């Protein structure tokens, strides 16, 4: 079985050489590792601080048990700063394990706006990230299935032209086998009453209205993790080698050229219980984004403000860690009646004029005018170093916005006995950062400061679609349903205006645990830290892979994204290889 073949055992890899190694076993690593060794002669070797759990049981195997598995070792649990929007330091899910955070995490399986990935190639100026390249990759990792008589009778649109069949997710609708609640078709008919579109594949480039969703799972509706789609299937590869329960804390040097070069990794458990592993061609960083910038700066690359009063020789002087932008969530849940029983879920993918309504005037002139304003002040809290970088950022997202008109913010309905909305504003101007606090990786003392609500219309946006939230629950067909509302119930008046709504938002948010940007894809000139086919600036063989590359947020949940990022960087990987013989 996969147990047996997992290694776990240090000195089991200590001083070997291997072709690649992959800090990190989850969506993205797993995917690199699985992709480069349908190559015989290509050795890879992955370090995963966790080990296997795909086979646990129900708490990882079903997508209904979640949340369950928060506050255990297959949750990381980093913590923030104090936050300065409320004094309090917020947790950071993440997955602990072969898979990453798809272990714990929704599923939902959906893809953004046509315009937001083009703008990786047109204003980030990154060659061949485009939605055509970057969609056609989603689809070859895809294995979708469409939805049957019940399904579709609950309310599933599937187009087949937007989705894989072929590929190695599995995703289809998640089905529990009861009846699905009338309450999706009901909020489908309140949001069409206000010429809100309903039913859109959100798998086709325009995630806009309401409308029900894959989610990746097999039809017999186990979890289709990570590790069970990419390592499961390939594990008895002899050149594929996975070491478990280890921590990647730096990356191996050689500065006896011209230019650095990546030679292998530093791992272990305690500063005093530390091995070290050996890549004849490149050493990928996958540990996630929260994780892989605190990799670099561990080693010498980062900012010399930051490492030399830590005592650490700065090799390579780069921005890594700024630029994290993560989104802030919220939740309005309100009681239904027996009618409503059954399961179900739906999202509202709404645009910045869906989302402020009569306030859209308002929240457009503050988009015109303060970008400026906003961006030194970021810069001023250390989320970014270049104002006129993050300016275009900005106006980027301006564009998209008023010209493209993206969805803004995510309703997302869950049934199954209530009404529940989680809500966030999808695109956050405001931006952070991560830094390590001390020179010891194994002491894992950092600083990660996402920055929530410290940029105004981020906080505005983040009430006005929660409010509306409230609205929708209580509105058109839903009114049938509604027997009360429960969060925040008591906590807020049900006629709060908006000022009021802001000033209730930051003591109850969480993270949405969708970080991206600390090692941002773009040019070194826009504070860029890795070029576009995912290499390190300034050192040779050595990439980073992961949820710290791209450069800005999406109108979407980012697995479909990441799935092909890892398909395409693993091309550019292996056309490489053939380069360097
Ligand atoms: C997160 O925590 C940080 C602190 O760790 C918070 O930041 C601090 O916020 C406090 C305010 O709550 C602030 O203290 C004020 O400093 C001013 C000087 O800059 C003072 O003028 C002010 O004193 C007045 O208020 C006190 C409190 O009631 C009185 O005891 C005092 O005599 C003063 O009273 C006069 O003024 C008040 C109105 O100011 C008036 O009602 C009275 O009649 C009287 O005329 C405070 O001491 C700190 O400077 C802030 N910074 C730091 C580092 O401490 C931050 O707000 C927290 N964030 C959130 C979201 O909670
Ligand atoms: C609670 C939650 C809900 C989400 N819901 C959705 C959803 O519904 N739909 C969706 O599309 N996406 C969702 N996501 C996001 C998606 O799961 C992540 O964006 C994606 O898994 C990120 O992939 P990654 O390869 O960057 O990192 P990860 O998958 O996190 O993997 C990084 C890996 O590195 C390991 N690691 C960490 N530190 C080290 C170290 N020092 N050395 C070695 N290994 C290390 C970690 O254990 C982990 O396995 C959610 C995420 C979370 C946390
Ligand atoms: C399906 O999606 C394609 C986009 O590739 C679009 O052209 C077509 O109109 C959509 N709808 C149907 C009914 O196929
Ligand atoms: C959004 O609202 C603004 C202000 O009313 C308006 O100028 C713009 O045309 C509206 N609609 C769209 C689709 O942008
Ligand atoms: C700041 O970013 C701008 C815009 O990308 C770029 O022209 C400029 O060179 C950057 N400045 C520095 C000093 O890096």
């Amino acid at each position: 079985g996969i147990e047996a073949s997992l290694l776990t055992d240090p000195k089991d890899v200590s001083g070997r050489t291997v072709d690649y190694i992959i800090a990190g076993g989850g969506l993205t690593g797993l995917t690199t590792a699985a992709r480069l060794t349908e190559n015989p002669n290509i050795s890879v070797l992955v370090i995963e601080s966790g080990s296997y759990e795909s086979d646990r049981g129900p708490i990882i195997e079903d997508l209904n048990a979640y949340g369950d598995i928060f506050g255990s070792s297959v949750d990381h649990a980093y913590e923030t700063v104090e936050l300065a929007t409320n004094n309090q330091t917020a947790l950071i899910r993440s997955g602990n394990g072969l898979g990453g955070s798809t272990l714990v995490n929704g599923g939902t399986w959906t893809r953004p706006h046509k315009a937001q990935v083009d703008s990786w190639e047109t204003v980030f100026g990154n060659e061949g990230w485009n939605w055509d390249n970057v969609a056609a990759y989603s689809l070859q990792a895809e294995r979708a299935r469409a939805p049957n008589a019940k399904q579709i009778a609950a309310g599933h649109y599937f187009n087949a032209s937007c989705h894989g069949v072929n590929g190695t997710v599995h995703a289809g609708p998640r089905d529990t086998g009861d009846d699905y609640s009338p309450i999706v078709k009901a909020l489908m008919s309140a949001v069409e009453d206000r010429g809100v579109p309903t039913k859109k594949d959100f798998g086709c480039g325009d995630p806009h209205g309401v409308s029900m969703f894959p989610n990746t799972l097999h039809e017999d509706q186990v979890r289709s993790d990570a590790a069970r789609e990419w390592l499961l299937p390939n594990y008895q590869r002899p050149n594929l080698q996975v070491l478990t329960g280890q921590y990647v804390g730096k990356v191996l040097l050689s500065q006896n050229g011209t230019t650095p070069r990546a030679v292998g990794v530093e791992f272990g458990t305690h500063k005093g219980n530390t091995h070290n592993v050996y890549a004849k061609h490149e050493v990928l960083l996958a540990a996630g984004s929260a994780v892989s910038p605190t990799i670099l700066e561990y080693s010498g690359i980062g900012m010399k403000s930051i490492l030399e009063p830590l005592g650490i020789d700065t090799v390579v002087d780069l921005p890594v860690g700024l630029n994290l932008q993560d989104q802030t969530t919220a939740t309005v849940r309100s009681r239904i009646t027996s009618a409503g029983a059954g399961q179900g879920q739906a999202a509202w993918f709404a645009t910045f004029n869906e989302t402020f309504g009569d306030y859209s005037e308002k929240a457009h002139e503050l988009l015109n005018t303060k970008l400026e304003q906003w961006a030194e002040e970021a810069v001023a809290r250390g989320g970014f170093h270049n104002t006129t970088a993050l300016l275009i950022q900005y106006e980027n997202y301006r564009d998209w916005i008023v010209n493209h008109n993206v969805a803004y913010s995510e309703l997302f309905l869950d049934t199954a006995g209530v009404a529940s909305f989680d809500v966030w504003d999808l695109l956050p101007f405001t931006r952070g950062y991560v830094h390590i606090l001390d020179k010891d990786p194994y002491l894992h003392h950092f600083a990660y400061d996402p920055q929530y609500f410290l940029n105004e219309l981020d906080l505005l946006g983040q009430a006005a679609a929660t409010q509306l939230a409230r609205n929708i629950s209580n509105s058109g067909a839903m009114q049938t349903y509604f027997a009360g509302e429960t969060i925040p119930g008591d906590n807020l008046a049900y006629d709060a205006d908006l000022s009021a709504w802001t000033e209730y938002i930051p003591y109850h948010f969480r993270p949405n645990y969708h970080g991206v940007g600390t090692c941002s894809m773009m040019p070194k000139e826009m504070g860029g830290v890795v070029d576009n086919a995912a290499r390190v600036y300034g050192v040779q063989g050595l990439r980073v892979i992961d949820g710290s590359i791209p450069p800005t947020q999406m109108s979407s949940h980012v697995m479909t994204v990441f799935y092909a990022m890892a398909l395409k960087i693993s091309d550019a990987i292996l056309e490489d290889y053939a380069s360097m013989q």
